[PDB]
């Protein structure tokens, strides 16, 4: 995954739990050689789960749980990072931004060229809900899709609620979420 994932990661870590938490999760994750992660640069998808695997470890906390911590943080944090414009440009409202993931993607995916984005596709279910499918070339990752939902819902004031109602791990075909909101 691209650098910006891990230097989140990094900076979420940081800036909760500090120096030295963040040196311990480092050292662990078996990434001591590397001074800082560079943003634009594609690493192997193995650097996120060792750091992880790494920081729920340390921090006492379950992957799961961190997983839905990141994808809250992400949303803040791409805007201050130069992603500003980009997620403004894809909508006023929650139900129009989940149109855009896709779309959003590639206009990341021009930037980062061996970028390997996932797939989300929005069934409307009414004028409050709808079912949300997610594909993906990795495993393990749909907890991330719970906190991106949420910081959406914080970015746009709008409540929401997410329950997903298929899961890979029970051998189902690809992830899939119940979405109600405001
Ligand atoms: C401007 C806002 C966003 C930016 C800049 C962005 C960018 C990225 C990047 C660079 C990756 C790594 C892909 C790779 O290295 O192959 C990624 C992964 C991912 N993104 Fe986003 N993204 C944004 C918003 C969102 C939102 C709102 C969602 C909501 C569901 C989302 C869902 C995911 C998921 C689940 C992954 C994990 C990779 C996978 O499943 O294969 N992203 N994103």
């Amino acid at each position: 995954m691209y650098g910006l994932v891990n230097k989140a990661i990094q900076d979420m870590i940081s800036k909760h739990h500090g120096e030295d938490t963040w040196e311990a999760i480092k050292q662990k994750a078996g990434l001591e050689d590397i001074d800082f992660f560079v943003g634009m640069e594609a690493y192997s998808d193995d650097v996120t789960y060792h750091l992880v695997g790494a920081a729920s470890e340390v921090l006492g906390k379950p992957a799961e749980e961190l997983l839905i911590a990141f994808g809250e943080y992400w949303v803040t944090y791409t805007s201050e990072e130069g992603y500003g414009e980009l997620l403004a440009s894809a909508g006023d409202s929650l139900p129009e931004f989940m149109e855009n993931l896709d779309n959003l993607h590639a206009r990341v995916g021009l930037s980062f060229p061996q970028l390997r984005p996932p797939a989300f596709e929005c069934q409307h279910t009414s004028s409050k809900s709808m079912e949300l499918h997610y594909q993906s070339t990795r495993c393990g990752l749909a907890p991330m899709v719970l906190g991106l939902l949420h910081g959406l819902g914080k970015r746009f004031q709008t409540k929401v609620e997410v329950t997903q109602t298929a899961f890979r791990e029970t051998g189902e075909d690809h992830d899939i979420f119940s979405i109600k909101y405001e």
